[PDB]
């Protein structure tokens, strides 16, 4: 029954990942952007220049009202809706429907994408983040908690222009990733929340103090596009990825993420580029790994030439560990046993001489340290 979920997501380049689902009785049909940044489930429920389709609440027989308004505000977009509940199903899913908490979007400011093909969102990160506040029961809680879905969940986002993965709901699938996976402690159950202890690039420590990794905090967000990292962390990654790279030119706002990059079709430069390997805090003791990746990841392809949009960029609200990172990785969503594992994905980047890893045991002495608070 995992081999049904695997290749259940789709995705537009730098405009999310997408699982389907239904709503309502009968069922009503929608693509539904996978956001482990966040914890709401929400979904299109009137008309918009840029929506497909969307929920009908009075055409669902199942619906209630719960007569309250929401918004959410995320990084990229926002909106705002009606609350109510009503049945959920995932087609490539498990075998079950649940009701579920459902925000009606009736408002949005640039949320909806043009052309994306998703029509919702589906916020699977805990209930200390959900809008209007705490009470308001996640999707992932309501699966587990009315089903026999084990609680954890998977995530294989493939890159390339079209995208593709798996979610893989309720456990592991062991076809999807190669070698061991190597798992970090979730310091706090609001975003799924980490710590990085060391970093590196082409095998160089960047000599930071640690809690400036983690400055604010540190998140993965399969909602999130790009590494995003906190200003310090971002000027230091940066001058060091312009000296590898420093036998060729790009102009200023290439690094700042706005303009392209291209080459003759073929022939991009991968070598000039480095690799990056973040260190997470281990399971035991004085103990953490690293994951690595290549320029393939963080330089991401956009339309002859082969071009590329810069996909390192810059927070003030901690680090963000993205797509980016994300893929070319198994991702395991252990929430029964508060931890994220990382292992070598099935769908890996091919270089002939470097390659994406994941690797441990290392040691690194006083990683509370590197926790901010
Ligand atoms: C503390 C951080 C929270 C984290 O940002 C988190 N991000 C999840 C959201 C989900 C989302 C919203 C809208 C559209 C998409 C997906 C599709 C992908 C679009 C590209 C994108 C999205 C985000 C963010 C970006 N980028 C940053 C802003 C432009 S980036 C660096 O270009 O990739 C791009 C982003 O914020 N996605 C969040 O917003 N949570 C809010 C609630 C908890 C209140």
């Amino acid at each position: 029954s995992f081999v049904e979920m695997v290749d259940n997501l789709r995705g537009k380049s730098g405009q999310g990942y997408y699982v389907e689902m239904t709503v309502g009785s009968p069922p009503q049909t929608l693509n539904i952007l996978v956001d482990t940044g966040s914890s709401n489930f929400a979904v299109g429920a009137a008309p918009h220049p840029f929506l497909h389709r969307y929920y009908q609440r009075q055409l669902s027989s199942t619906y209630r009202d719960l007569r309250k308004g929401v918004y959410v505000p995320y990084t990229q977009g926002k909106w705002e809706g009606e609350l109510g509940t009503d049945l959920v199903s995932i087609p490539h899913g498990p075998n079950v429907t649940v009701r579920a908490n459902i925000a009606a979007i009736t408002e949005s400011d640039k949320f909806f994408i043009n052309g994306s093909n998703w029509e919702g969102i589906l916020g699977l990160a805990y209930a200390e983040i959900a809008r209007p506040d705490d009470s308001l029961e996640p999707f992932f809680d309501s699966l587990v908690k009315q089903t026999h879905v084990p609680n954890l969940f998977s995530l294989q986002l493939c890159g390339a222009a079209s995208v593709g993965g798996s979610m893989i709901i309720g456990g592991i699938d062991h076809s999807l990733y190669t070698g061991s996976l190597w798992y970090t402690p979730i310091r706090r159950e609001w975003y799924y929340e980490v710590i990085i202890v060391r970093v590196e690039i082409n095998g160089q420590d960047l000599k930071m103090d640690c809690k400036e990794y983690n400055y604010d905090k540190s998140i993965v967000d399969s909602g999130t596009t790009n590494l995003r990292l906190p200003k310090k962390v971002f000027e230091a990654a940066v001058k060091s990825i312009k000296a590898a790279s420093s036998t060729e030119k790009f102009p200023d706002g290439f690094w700042l993420g706005e303009q392209l990059v291209c080459w003759q079709a073929g022939t991009t430069p991968w070598n000039i580029f480095p690799v990056i390997s973040l260190y997470l805090m281990g399971e035991v003791t004085n103990q953490s790994f690293r994951i690595t990746i290549l320029p393939q990841q963080y330089l991401r392809p956009v339309e002859q030439d082969d071009c590329y949009k810069f996909a390192i960029s810059q927070s003030s609200t901690g680090t963000v560990m993205g797509a980016v990172i994300m893929e070319g990785f198994y991702v395991v969503f252990d929430r029964a046993r508060k931890r994220i594992g990382f292992a070598v994905s099935a769908c890996h980047v091919h270089d002939e001489f470097r390659t994406a890893a994941v690797e441990g045991p290392f040691v690194t002495l006083d990683m509370e340290d590197c926790g901010y608070n």
